[PDB]
């Protein structure tokens, strides 16, 4: 098990290159309890980096990953920090895909469903 500062789709390894998804792929699962969020800026745009206890796993290779914090794509994040506005502690695990998409700068979507789904 690696243990990352962040807990990623990149960091896990599992973030597909630019037009490659031409069907949908899952990507990760994620394990988690969020207790806390903090804004985080970057050049060009700025996040949430979730914080608590993180697992993750790479579906593709197999590989586990924990952390302390995590950051999304801009699509579940704005999903998740709806879902912890009103709960001080959330527990929660996801399976996160891509879906083809319509000819941007990656070509694919993020869908995200319960891992009891």
């Amino acid at each position: 098990m690696e243990i990352v500062s962040k807990l990623t789709l990149k960091t896990i390894g599992a973030q597909p290159k630019p037009h490659s998804v031409k069907e949908n792929t899952a990507l990760a699962s994620i394990y988690g309890r969020v207790r806390g969020k903090k804004v985080g800026q970057s050049t060009f745009g700025d996040f949430i980096k979730f914080e608590g206890e993180f697992e993750g796993v790479n579906i593709a290779t197999g590989e586990v990953f924990r952390s302390g914090a995590l950051i999304l794509p801009k699509v579940l994040e704005s999903l998740l920090a709806g879902a912890v506005d009103g709960e001080n502690t959330v527990d929660f695990a996801v399976e996160i895909w891509a879906k083809p998409s319509e000819k941007g700068n990656t070509g694919y979507e993020y869908g995200v469903k319960p891992l009891i789904e």
